[PDB]
């Protein structure tokens, strides 16, 4: 799904989650001043 995706599999620790949660703040900014 768009806007902070969520799909747990068989390879997700308490760290992969921080990497997944700290990615939304980048994807959102990727539509602000900077554009991919």
């Amino acid at each position: 799904y768009p806007a902070k995706p969520e799909a747990p599999g068989e390879d997700a620790s308490a760290e992969e989650l921080s990497r997944y949660y700290a990615s939304l703040r980048h994807y959102l900014n990727l539509v602000t001043r900077q554009r991919y």
